[PDB]
């Protein structure tokens, strides 16, 4: 027997706000007397957006569209209702974004035979980024990392140890490459350590 025809559709949602994409936020209010003004407030400052009231329904709505940002948007957008001598409802957003860059820490010159410790902290990202190391074009076993929570993101930090004792006496320098990575993206930076006598 025949099955009835197939229908396909794309499902909007569910995804955390990402990087920069066209986000729309709404604030509904049902009318009182006098009809209140409805404003969006980012960082306690009145955003430039219009409020529209349906006369039939008596429902006041305020629609705000913007592109998401890493710099903020891990923070809250508040709505306010105003009647002379104010009803409020805030909203914390979650935006995924890749780590901007990474920072390496350590000597530029190390004595031969001696060992060296290299640190790498990534710039804030969401979610947390995985630090990986590549030494002389060789990926190395990933060290345990410490993740810190900062405003508008998470900072990963990893320590690696390079030993010049394993290297030959004719080893001029050691290339230390650090890399932070999350589902949004990745970023790398390379520090060069010279070997002194
Ligand atoms: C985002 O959507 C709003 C309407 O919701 C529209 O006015 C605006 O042009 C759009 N911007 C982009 C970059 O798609
Ligand atoms: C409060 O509301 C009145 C009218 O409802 C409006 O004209 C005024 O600008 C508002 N003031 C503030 C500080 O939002
Ligand atoms: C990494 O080294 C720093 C010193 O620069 C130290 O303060 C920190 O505790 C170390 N962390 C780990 C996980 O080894």
């Amino acid at each position: 027997d025949p099955p009835s025809d197939p229908t396909v559709e794309i499902l909007r949602n569910p995804s955390a706000l990402r990087s920069g994409d066209n986000v729309t936020i709404a604030c509904s209010v049902t009318g009182g007397n006098p009809p209140p003004d409805v404003f969006w407030y980012h960082e306690n400052k009145r955003l430039q957006s219009h409020s529209t009231l349906d006369t039939r329904s008596k429902e006041i709505k305020n629609i705000y569209s913007f592109i998401a940002s890493q710099n903020d948007n891990m923070a809250e957008y508040e709505c306010r209702a105003n009647n002379s001598r104010p009803k409020r409802k805030a909203m914390k957003l979650e935006v995924n974004y890749p780590p901007a860059s990474v920072e390496l820490f350590g000597e530029s010159n190390i004595r031969y035979g001696s060992s060296a410790n290299i640190q790498c902290k990534s710039l804030p990202s969401n979610p947390a980024s995985q630090i990986t190391w590549i030494i002389n074009g060789r990926s190395v076993p990933t060290p345990t990392q410490r993740e810190f929570v900062v405003e508008n993101g998470i900072v990963s930090s990893s320590n690696v140890s390079v030993h010049s004792n394993e290297l030959s006496v004719e080893a001029h320098q050691i290339n230390v490459e650090c890399m932070a990575t999350n589902p949004e993206g990745s970023s790398a930076k390379q520090h060069v350590i010279k070997i002194i006598a």
